[PDB]
């Protein structure tokens, strides 16, 4: 059941990966990088700042005989990053022919996306989030993948990469 090599360290940065199989990887408190590799995994990385790398080298999809989803632990969307340039587009859609879906538990406190799936015999691309703290990803909480400036002045008391307002 619980078992592989779970590698509990990470108080200096650096980069750490659990490559493939069984492993639990968490540093503990950084601003450190982490990757959970293929099989079925899960990682945390811990109080901090961390950045979760994944570049889907080792990762591909679930299917019903064997899932081989990322499971992501304690999310605080306040801290943690993201380095999702190469995985998950910027044009949502349904996950089909170059488009990405993303759905949210019954409380919300796990979101569930796919970055291009096919058929339920076929494989099925699909990872599974447990939040903690705010269960809500943006700009900041995910790698700049090659994106513009933001040189913009389009707020009216603040200032942001992103319009809105409270009314």
């Amino acid at each position: 059941g619980s078992d592989g090599e779970p590698l509990v360290g990470g108080d200096t940065d650096d980069q750490l990966q659990g490559g493939s199989g069984a492993d639990r990887l968490d540093g503990g408190a950084g601003d450190d990088i982490l990757d959970g590799g293929a099989g079925r995994d899960r990682l945390s990385g811990g109080a901090g700042a961390d950045t979760f790398v994944f570049s889907a080298r080792e990762d591909s999809y679930r299917t019903d005989t064997a899932v081989f989803n990322d499971l992501i632990l304690d999310f605080e969307a306040s801290e943690d990053r993201i380095d999702l340039s190469a995985l998950g587009f910027s044009g949502l859609g349904d996950g089909y022919g170059g488009t990405l879906l993303l759905k949210t538990n019954a409380e919300g406190t796990r979101t569930y996306l796919k970055s291009f799936e096919a058929d339920a015999e076929g494989r099925r691309f699909e990872v599974a989030l447990d939040g903690d703290h705010t269960g809500d990803l943006s700009a900041a909480n995910v790698v700049f993948a090659a994106t513009g400036t933001t040189t913009e002045l389009e707020v009216l008391g603040d200032s942001g990469t992103q319009a809105g307002a409270i009314v």
